[PDB]
Protein backbone atom coordinates (compact mmCIF):
# COMPACT_ATOMS: atom_id res chain seq x y z
CA UNK A 1 0.00 0.00 0.00
CA UNK A 2 1.21 2.99 -0.92
CA UNK A 3 0.04 5.97 0.83
CA UNK A 4 0.48 9.58 0.10
CA UNK A 5 2.06 11.93 2.67
CA UNK A 6 -0.54 12.53 5.37
CA UNK A 7 -0.32 16.17 6.71
CA UNK A 8 -3.33 17.02 9.96
CA UNK A 9 -4.55 20.64 10.84
CA UNK A 10 -6.62 21.62 13.40
CA UNK A 11 -8.45 24.84 15.07
CA UNK A 12 -6.79 26.81 17.87
CA UNK A 13 -9.50 25.74 20.49
CA UNK A 14 -11.87 23.01 20.95
CA UNK A 15 -14.68 25.45 21.67
CA UNK A 16 -13.88 26.17 17.85
CA UNK A 17 -13.99 22.29 16.89
CA UNK A 18 -17.74 22.04 18.60
CA UNK A 19 -19.00 24.89 16.61
CA UNK A 20 -18.19 23.96 13.20
CA UNK A 21 -19.47 20.14 14.21
CA UNK A 22 -22.61 21.48 15.45
CA UNK A 23 -22.92 24.34 12.41
CA UNK A 24 -22.46 21.69 9.49
CA UNK A 25 -25.01 19.54 10.95
CA UNK A 26 -27.49 22.62 11.33
CA UNK A 27 -26.61 23.63 7.91
CA UNK A 28 -26.85 20.04 6.06
CA UNK A 29 -30.60 19.30 8.08
CA UNK A 30 -33.03 17.81 6.76
CA UNK A 31 -30.70 16.48 3.75
CA UNK A 32 -29.00 14.55 6.21
CA UNK A 33 -29.74 13.57 10.57
CA UNK A 34 -27.78 11.99 13.15
CA UNK A 35 -29.13 9.01 14.12
CA UNK A 36 -28.51 10.14 17.81
CA UNK A 37 -32.17 11.53 17.34
CA UNK A 38 -33.89 8.38 16.80
CA UNK A 39 -31.95 6.37 18.73
CA UNK A 40 -32.93 9.04 21.56
CA UNK A 41 -36.36 8.50 20.46
CA UNK A 42 -35.67 4.31 21.04
CA UNK A 43 -34.27 4.82 24.20
CA UNK A 44 -37.14 6.81 25.48
CA UNK A 45 -40.28 4.78 24.04
CA UNK A 46 -37.84 1.28 25.77
CA UNK A 47 -38.19 3.58 29.17
CA UNK A 48 -42.02 4.86 29.24
CA UNK A 49 -43.05 0.81 27.50
CA UNK A 50 -44.27 1.91 24.35
CA UNK A 51 -45.80 4.21 22.24
CA UNK A 52 -49.44 4.54 23.48
CA UNK A 53 -47.62 5.25 26.94
CA UNK A 54 -46.02 7.82 25.14
CA UNK A 55 -48.39 10.75 25.87
CA UNK A 56 -46.28 12.85 28.62
CA UNK A 57 -46.80 16.17 27.80
CA UNK A 58 -48.44 18.75 29.13
CA UNK A 59 -51.85 18.68 27.26
CA UNK A 60 -52.01 15.04 26.00
CA UNK A 61 -52.39 14.56 22.13
CA UNK A 62 -55.78 4.80 34.67
CA UNK A 63 -52.89 3.36 32.69
CA UNK A 64 -51.73 3.52 28.93
CA UNK A 65 -51.12 0.56 26.71
CA UNK A 66 -47.87 -0.49 27.39
CA UNK A 67 -45.69 -2.64 25.22
CA UNK A 68 -42.46 -4.53 25.85
CA UNK A 69 -41.53 -4.66 22.17
CA UNK A 70 -37.81 -2.98 21.62
CA UNK A 71 -38.34 0.35 19.39
CA UNK A 72 -37.16 0.95 15.71
CA UNK A 73 -37.72 4.21 15.41
CA UNK A 74 -36.97 6.12 12.03
CA UNK A 75 -36.53 9.93 11.13
CA UNK A 76 -40.27 10.14 9.18
CA UNK A 77 -40.34 13.98 10.21
CA UNK A 78 -36.94 14.53 8.77
CA UNK A 79 -38.18 12.44 5.66
CA UNK A 80 -41.59 14.81 5.16
CA UNK A 81 -39.50 18.08 5.43
CA UNK A 82 -36.89 16.34 2.54
CA UNK A 83 -39.76 16.39 0.48
CA UNK A 84 -40.74 19.99 1.12
CA UNK A 85 -37.49 21.04 0.15
CA UNK A 86 -37.63 18.90 -3.38
CA UNK A 87 -41.42 20.38 -3.97
CA UNK A 88 -40.95 24.48 -2.88
CA UNK A 89 -37.84 23.89 -5.10
CA UNK A 90 -36.86 22.03 -7.55
CA UNK A 91 -39.81 22.46 -10.63
CA UNK A 92 -37.89 20.63 -12.73
CA UNK A 93 -39.64 16.98 -12.42
CA UNK A 94 -36.75 15.12 -12.36
CA UNK A 95 -38.99 11.85 -12.65
CA UNK A 96 -40.28 13.38 -9.29
CA UNK A 97 -43.83 13.14 -11.40
CA UNK A 98 -44.69 9.55 -10.90
CA UNK A 99 -43.46 9.94 -7.09
CA UNK A 100 -45.96 12.87 -7.08
CA UNK A 101 -48.71 10.13 -9.14
CA UNK A 102 -48.36 7.69 -6.59
CA UNK A 103 -48.42 9.98 -3.05
CA UNK A 104 -51.87 11.92 -4.91
CA UNK A 105 -53.50 8.62 -5.51
CA UNK A 106 -52.19 7.79 -1.85
CA UNK A 107 -54.09 10.52 -0.27
CA UNK A 108 -57.09 9.67 -2.69
CA UNK A 109 -57.56 6.78 -1.80
CA UNK A 110 -56.69 7.95 2.26
CA UNK A 111 -60.09 10.32 1.58
CA UNK A 112 -62.07 7.52 -0.15
CA UNK A 113 -62.18 5.48 2.31
CA UNK A 114 -60.97 6.33 5.59
CA UNK A 115 -62.01 10.24 5.92
CA UNK A 116 -65.15 12.44 5.13
CA UNK A 117 -65.24 15.42 3.12
CA UNK A 118 -66.29 18.13 5.83
CA UNK A 119 -63.60 19.62 6.92
CA UNK A 120 -61.20 20.23 3.96
CA UNK A 121 -62.34 23.46 2.71
CA UNK A 122 -62.38 24.60 6.35
CA UNK A 123 -58.66 23.36 7.40
CA UNK A 124 -57.13 24.92 3.54
CA UNK A 125 -58.26 28.11 4.38
CA UNK A 126 -58.13 27.90 8.16
CA UNK A 127 -53.85 27.19 8.64
CA UNK A 128 -52.75 25.90 12.20
CA UNK A 129 -51.94 28.65 13.99
CA UNK A 130 -51.34 28.52 18.27
CA UNK A 131 -52.37 30.91 20.33
CA UNK A 132 -51.03 32.80 23.48
CA UNK A 133 -53.68 31.00 25.55
CA UNK A 134 -52.59 27.76 24.68
CA UNK A 135 -48.47 28.67 25.02
CA UNK A 136 -49.12 30.50 28.32
CA UNK A 137 -51.24 27.15 29.67
CA UNK A 138 -48.29 25.12 28.56
CA UNK A 139 -45.60 26.96 30.65
CA UNK A 140 -48.54 27.24 33.54
CA UNK A 141 -48.64 23.32 33.46
CA UNK A 142 -44.89 22.85 33.97
CA UNK A 143 -43.51 26.13 35.81
CA UNK A 144 -46.57 27.59 37.99
CA UNK A 145 -49.15 29.93 37.04
CA UNK A 146 -46.90 32.63 37.75
CA UNK A 147 -43.82 31.91 35.85
CA UNK A 148 -46.69 31.59 32.59
CA UNK A 149 -47.45 35.31 33.86
CA UNK A 150 -43.31 36.39 33.60
CA UNK A 151 -43.93 34.12 29.88
CA UNK A 152 -46.20 36.27 28.39
CA UNK A 153 -44.57 39.49 29.36
CA UNK A 154 -41.32 38.82 28.05
CA UNK A 155 -42.45 37.89 24.83
CA UNK A 156 -45.05 40.87 24.58
CA UNK A 157 -47.65 37.98 23.89
CA UNK A 158 -51.56 39.43 23.51
CA UNK A 159 -54.32 37.71 25.15
CA UNK A 160 -56.80 35.54 22.18
CA UNK A 161 -54.31 36.51 19.97
CA UNK A 162 -52.27 34.18 17.57
CA UNK A 163 -48.40 33.96 18.79
CA UNK A 164 -46.90 36.40 15.92
CA UNK A 165 -44.02 33.83 14.24
CA UNK A 166 -41.55 37.06 14.27
CA UNK A 167 -41.39 36.77 18.36
CA UNK A 168 -39.44 33.53 17.96
CA UNK A 169 -38.00 32.66 14.34
CA UNK A 170 -35.74 35.13 12.41
CA UNK A 171 -32.98 35.14 10.18
CA UNK A 172 -34.21 30.86 9.60
CA UNK A 173 -33.14 30.29 13.05
CA UNK A 174 -35.10 29.93 16.88
CA UNK A 175 -34.04 33.61 18.04
CA UNK A 176 -33.35 32.99 21.92
CA UNK A 177 -37.09 32.03 22.46
CA UNK A 178 -36.45 28.40 23.17
CA UNK A 179 -39.26 28.11 25.75
CA UNK A 180 -41.83 29.87 23.24
CA UNK A 181 -41.13 27.80 20.22
CA UNK A 182 -41.39 24.22 22.60
CA UNK A 183 -44.77 25.87 23.54
CA UNK A 184 -46.15 26.57 19.85
CA UNK A 185 -44.81 23.12 18.43
CA UNK A 186 -46.44 21.32 21.23
CA UNK A 187 -49.68 23.00 20.50
CA UNK A 188 -49.37 21.77 16.71
CA UNK A 189 -49.41 18.30 17.27
CA UNK A 190 -52.55 18.71 19.94
CA UNK A 191 -53.96 20.83 16.70
CA UNK A 192 -52.77 17.84 14.47
CA UNK A 193 -54.48 15.27 16.69
CA UNK A 194 -57.55 17.00 17.30
CA UNK A 195 -58.00 18.10 13.05
CA UNK A 196 -57.23 14.25 12.06
CA UNK A 197 -60.07 12.92 14.70
CA UNK A 198 -62.39 14.98 12.77
CA UNK A 199 -61.77 13.94 9.22
CA UNK A 200 -61.36 10.14 9.93
CA UNK A 201 -64.57 8.40 9.62
CA UNK A 202 -65.90 7.01 13.35
CA UNK A 203 -65.46 3.35 12.53
CA UNK A 204 -61.18 4.37 12.49
CA UNK A 205 -59.60 5.03 15.58
CA UNK A 206 -56.22 6.09 16.42
CA UNK A 207 -54.52 5.28 20.08
CA UNK A 208 -53.40 8.79 20.68
CA UNK A 209 -55.93 9.76 23.28
CA UNK A 210 -56.57 6.27 24.77
CA UNK A 211 -56.07 4.59 27.97
CA UNK A 212 -55.97 0.52 28.43
CA UNK A 213 -59.58 0.28 29.51
CA UNK A 214 -61.13 2.83 27.04
CA UNK A 215 -59.51 0.96 24.32
CA UNK A 216 -60.66 -2.45 26.16
CA UNK A 217 -64.32 -1.21 25.58
CA UNK A 218 -63.76 -0.35 21.83
CA UNK A 219 -62.76 -3.95 21.74
CA UNK A 220 -65.37 -5.78 24.04
CA UNK A 221 -67.88 -3.91 21.79
CA UNK A 222 -66.81 -5.01 18.44
CA UNK A 223 -64.68 -8.31 18.64
CA UNK A 224 -66.53 -11.37 19.60
CA UNK A 225 -65.91 -14.94 18.93
CA UNK A 226 -64.79 -16.09 15.68
CA UNK A 227 -64.53 -13.20 14.61
CA UNK A 228 -62.21 -12.49 11.91
CA UNK A 229 -59.10 -9.51 12.46
CA UNK A 230 -56.78 -8.43 9.51
CA UNK A 231 -53.39 -7.12 10.39
CA UNK A 232 -51.37 -5.08 7.91
CA UNK A 233 -47.68 -5.67 9.02
CA UNK A 234 -46.15 -2.48 7.99
CA UNK A 235 -42.97 -2.70 10.97
CA UNK A 236 -40.33 -4.28 7.85
CA UNK A 237 -41.27 -1.46 5.28
CA UNK A 238 -38.49 1.27 5.04
CA UNK A 239 -40.43 4.45 4.11
CA UNK A 240 -37.22 6.05 3.50
CA UNK A 241 -37.04 4.04 0.21
CA UNK A 242 -40.10 5.31 -0.81
CA UNK A 243 -39.93 9.35 -1.39
CA UNK A 244 -43.92 8.77 -2.39
CA UNK A 245 -44.47 7.80 1.52
CA UNK A 246 -42.74 11.19 2.72
CA UNK A 247 -44.78 13.26 0.00
CA UNK A 248 -47.95 11.47 1.04
CA UNK A 249 -47.71 12.05 4.74
CA UNK A 250 -46.20 16.19 3.56
CA UNK A 251 -49.42 16.48 1.31
CA UNK A 252 -51.82 15.26 4.35
CA UNK A 253 -50.29 17.51 6.58
CA UNK A 254 -50.59 20.34 4.43
CA UNK A 255 -54.01 18.69 3.85
CA UNK A 256 -54.96 19.20 7.77
CA UNK A 257 -53.57 22.83 7.91
CA UNK A 258 -49.61 22.44 7.93
CA UNK A 259 -49.08 25.83 5.28
CA UNK A 260 -45.16 26.56 4.51
CA UNK A 261 -45.06 29.49 6.97
CA UNK A 262 -45.94 26.63 9.49
CA UNK A 263 -43.08 24.28 7.42
CA UNK A 264 -40.60 26.72 7.78
CA UNK A 265 -41.16 26.71 11.56
CA UNK A 266 -40.81 23.18 11.77
CA UNK A 267 -37.54 23.05 9.72
CA UNK A 268 -36.10 26.00 11.68
CA UNK A 269 -36.79 24.51 14.74
CA UNK A 270 -35.47 20.41 14.11
CA UNK A 271 -32.40 22.36 12.41
CA UNK A 272 -31.65 23.70 15.83
CA UNK A 273 -31.66 20.45 18.26
CA UNK A 274 -29.63 18.71 15.51
CA UNK A 275 -27.07 21.99 16.03
CA UNK A 276 -27.26 20.52 19.87
CA UNK A 277 -24.61 17.30 18.79
CA UNK A 278 -22.13 18.41 20.89
CA UNK A 279 -21.47 18.31 23.80
CA UNK A 280 -23.18 15.18 24.34
CA UNK A 281 -23.21 14.73 28.11
CA UNK A 282 -23.28 11.40 29.77
CA UNK A 283 -26.76 10.27 28.57
CA UNK A 284 -30.12 11.87 26.80
CA UNK A 285 -31.36 14.93 28.44
CA UNK A 286 -35.03 13.74 26.85
CA UNK A 287 -35.97 17.49 26.42
CA UNK A 288 -39.29 18.64 25.41
CA UNK A 289 -37.83 19.79 21.56
CA UNK A 290 -37.16 15.95 21.40
CA UNK A 291 -39.98 14.64 22.44
CA UNK A 292 -42.23 16.71 19.98
CA UNK A 293 -40.43 15.63 16.84
CA UNK A 294 -40.71 12.20 18.64
CA UNK A 295 -44.39 13.09 17.99
CA UNK A 296 -45.16 14.38 15.26
CA UNK A 297 -42.94 11.67 13.58
CA UNK A 298 -45.53 9.19 15.20
CA UNK A 299 -48.40 11.32 14.17
CA UNK A 300 -47.00 10.90 10.36
CA UNK A 301 -46.48 7.29 10.96
CA UNK A 302 -49.67 6.43 11.90
CA UNK A 303 -51.19 8.59 9.15
CA UNK A 304 -49.48 6.43 6.69
CA UNK A 305 -50.52 3.28 8.59
CA UNK A 306 -54.24 4.33 7.62
CA UNK A 307 -52.93 5.36 4.34
CA UNK A 308 -51.81 1.79 3.33
CA UNK A 309 -54.51 0.36 5.11
CA UNK A 310 -57.00 2.49 2.64
CA UNK A 311 -54.96 1.96 -0.28
CA UNK A 312 -54.67 -1.97 -0.09
CA UNK A 313 -58.06 -2.36 1.43
CA UNK A 314 -60.32 -0.07 -0.25
CA UNK A 315 -64.10 -0.22 0.69
CA UNK A 316 -63.06 -3.07 2.68
CA UNK A 317 -61.56 -0.54 5.58
CA UNK A 318 -64.46 1.56 5.26
CA UNK A 319 -67.40 -0.60 6.18
CA UNK A 320 -65.17 -2.30 8.88
CA UNK A 321 -66.89 -2.25 12.14
CA UNK A 322 -63.74 -1.03 14.16
CA UNK A 323 -60.57 -0.26 12.99
CA UNK A 324 -57.72 0.96 15.20
CA UNK A 325 -54.34 2.45 14.36
CA UNK A 326 -51.11 3.52 16.29
CA UNK A 327 -47.72 4.14 15.26
CA UNK A 328 -47.23 0.95 12.83
CA UNK A 329 -49.49 -1.54 14.67
CA UNK A 330 -53.04 -2.04 13.20
CA UNK A 331 -56.26 -4.05 13.50
CA UNK A 332 -59.40 -3.98 11.36
CA UNK A 333 -62.07 -6.20 12.06
CA UNK A 334 -64.42 -8.56 10.31
CA UNK A 335 -61.83 -8.01 7.04
CA UNK A 336 -60.36 -11.58 5.15
CA UNK A 337 -57.29 -11.20 2.68
CA UNK A 338 -58.11 -12.14 -0.38
CA UNK A 339 -56.58 -12.45 -4.07
CA UNK A 340 -56.97 -9.36 -5.42
CA UNK A 341 -56.30 -7.93 -1.77
CA UNK A 342 -52.84 -9.48 -1.51
CA UNK A 343 -52.09 -8.47 -4.87
CA UNK A 344 -52.55 -4.86 -4.78
CA UNK A 345 -50.08 -5.18 -1.24
CA UNK A 346 -47.70 -7.10 -3.71
CA UNK A 347 -47.34 -4.88 -6.79
CA UNK A 348 -47.37 -1.43 -4.61
CA UNK A 349 -44.35 -1.95 -1.82
CA UNK A 350 -43.62 -6.01 -3.00
CA UNK A 351 -43.20 -8.05 -0.41
CA UNK A 352 -42.44 -5.37 2.43
CA UNK A 353 -45.76 -5.42 3.68
CA UNK A 354 -47.49 -8.37 4.69
CA UNK A 355 -51.08 -9.42 5.77
CA UNK A 356 -52.10 -11.40 8.29
CA UNK A 357 -55.33 -12.96 9.07
CA UNK A 358 -56.48 -13.16 12.80
CA UNK A 359 -59.67 -14.74 14.61
CA UNK A 360 -61.03 -14.13 17.95
CA UNK A 361 -60.43 -17.61 19.88
CA UNK A 362 -57.97 -19.53 17.89
CA UNK A 363 -55.43 -17.62 15.88
CA UNK A 364 -54.77 -14.49 18.45
CA UNK A 365 -54.80 -10.97 16.88
CA UNK A 366 -51.58 -9.06 18.18
CA UNK A 367 -51.74 -5.53 18.42
CA UNK A 368 -48.71 -3.46 20.69
CA UNK A 369 -47.12 -6.46 22.06
CA UNK A 370 -50.48 -7.82 23.46
CA UNK A 371 -52.96 -10.38 22.44
CA UNK A 372 -56.75 -9.59 21.75
CA UNK A 373 -58.15 -12.66 23.73
CA UNK A 374 -61.54 -13.22 25.12
CA UNK A 375 -62.24 -13.95 28.63
CA UNK A 376 -63.21 -17.81 28.98
CA UNK A 377 -65.54 -16.29 31.86
CA UNK A 378 -67.05 -13.03 30.80
CA UNK A 379 -66.96 -14.28 27.25
CA UNK A 380 -65.86 -10.42 26.44
CA UNK A 381 -62.92 -9.88 24.44
CA UNK A 382 -59.56 -7.48 25.46
CA UNK A 383 -55.82 -7.06 25.18
CA UNK A 384 -53.45 -8.71 27.12
CA UNK A 385 -49.53 -8.10 27.08
CA UNK A 386 -47.42 -10.11 25.86
CA UNK A 387 -45.66 -11.92 28.66
CA UNK A 388 -43.14 -13.11 26.62
CA UNK A 389 -41.61 -9.77 25.34
CA UNK A 390 -41.65 -8.46 29.43
CA UNK A 391 -39.77 -11.43 30.13
CA UNK A 392 -37.33 -10.36 27.70
CA UNK A 393 -37.10 -6.76 28.42
CA UNK A 394 -36.53 -7.63 32.06
CA UNK A 395 -33.28 -9.33 31.12
CA UNK A 396 -31.51 -5.34 30.47
CA UNK A 397 -28.96 -4.66 32.28
CA UNK A 398 -29.85 -1.50 33.97
CA UNK A 399 -28.00 0.78 35.77
CA UNK A 400 -29.02 1.61 39.65
CA UNK A 401 -32.05 3.55 39.50
CA UNK A 402 -34.50 3.44 43.00
CA UNK A 403 -37.33 5.64 40.97
CA UNK A 404 -37.35 4.19 37.94
CA UNK A 405 -37.33 0.77 39.30
CA UNK A 406 -40.38 1.33 41.28
CA UNK A 407 -42.27 2.68 38.54
CA UNK A 408 -41.04 -0.40 36.49
CA UNK A 409 -42.47 -2.43 38.81
CA UNK A 410 -45.82 -1.41 39.45
CA UNK A 411 -46.13 -1.36 35.92
CA UNK A 412 -45.42 -4.90 35.96
CA UNK A 413 -47.87 -5.37 38.83
CA UNK A 414 -50.65 -3.64 36.49
CA UNK A 415 -49.69 -6.76 33.79
CA UNK A 416 -49.71 -9.03 36.34
CA UNK A 417 -52.88 -7.95 37.20
CA UNK A 418 -54.22 -9.03 33.67
CA UNK A 419 -52.58 -12.00 33.42
CA UNK A 420 -54.17 -13.54 36.45
CA UNK A 421 -58.16 -12.54 35.69
CA UNK A 422 -59.13 -16.28 35.91
CA UNK A 423 -60.79 -16.13 32.44
CA UNK A 424 -57.59 -14.86 31.15
CA UNK A 425 -54.60 -17.24 32.31
CA UNK A 426 -55.61 -20.14 30.56
CA UNK A 427 -56.27 -18.76 27.09
CA UNK A 428 -53.24 -16.81 27.91
CA UNK A 429 -51.14 -19.50 27.65
CA UNK A 430 -52.60 -21.00 24.66
CA UNK A 431 -51.74 -17.41 22.75
CA UNK A 432 -48.36 -17.70 23.43
CA UNK A 433 -47.46 -21.40 22.72
CA UNK A 434 -50.17 -20.61 19.44
CA UNK A 435 -47.66 -17.45 18.46
CA UNK A 436 -44.31 -18.68 19.68
CA UNK A 437 -44.08 -22.08 19.89
CA UNK A 438 -43.27 -22.42 23.21
CA UNK A 439 -44.16 -24.75 26.16
CA UNK A 440 -46.57 -23.31 28.64
CA UNK A 441 -46.08 -19.67 29.90
CA UNK A 442 -47.91 -19.80 33.43
CA UNK A 443 -44.42 -20.76 35.61
CA UNK A 444 -43.43 -17.28 34.01
CA UNK A 445 -46.22 -15.56 34.88
CA UNK A 446 -45.94 -17.22 38.43
CA UNK A 447 -42.48 -15.62 38.82
CA UNK A 448 -43.13 -12.14 37.01
CA UNK A 449 -45.50 -11.41 39.77
CA UNK A 450 -43.23 -12.76 42.54
CA UNK A 451 -40.59 -9.75 41.44
CA UNK A 452 -43.91 -7.58 41.02
CA UNK A 453 -45.46 -8.22 44.89
CA UNK A 454 -42.69 -5.94 46.90
CA UNK A 455 -39.76 -3.58 46.41
CA UNK A 456 -37.31 -6.48 47.80
CA UNK A 457 -37.99 -8.92 45.01
CA UNK A 458 -38.04 -6.98 42.20
CA UNK A 459 -34.38 -6.55 43.37
CA UNK A 460 -33.76 -10.15 42.06
CA UNK A 461 -34.00 -8.75 38.30
CA UNK A 462 -31.29 -6.77 38.69
CA UNK A 463 -29.39 -8.99 41.45
CA UNK A 464 -26.59 -8.09 43.45
MG1 LIG B 1 -53.63 18.74 -0.64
Amino acid sequence: PLYSSSVPANYSDPQFAVAVCNNYLHENYPTVASYQITDEYDAYLDMVDGTVACLDTATFSAPNIRSAVPSAMQNTLQNVLIAATKRNCNVTQMRELPTLDSATFNVECFRKYACNDEYWEEFARKPIRITTEFVTAYVARLKGPKAAALFAKTYNLVPLQEVPMDRFVMDQVIQAAEPLATAYLCGIHRELVRRLTAVLLPNIHTLFDMSAEDFDAIIAEHFKQGDPVLETDIASFDKSQDDAMALTGLMILEDLGVDQPLLDLIECAFGEISSTHLPTGTRFKFGAMMKSGMFLTLFVNTVLNVVIASRVLEERLKTSRCAAFIGDDNIIHGVVSDKEMAERCATWLNMEVKIIDAVIGERPPYFCGGFILQDSVTSTACRVADPLKRLFKLGKPLPADDEQDEDRRRALLDETKAWFRVGITGTLAVAVTTRYEVDNITPVLLALRTFAQSKRAFQAIRGE
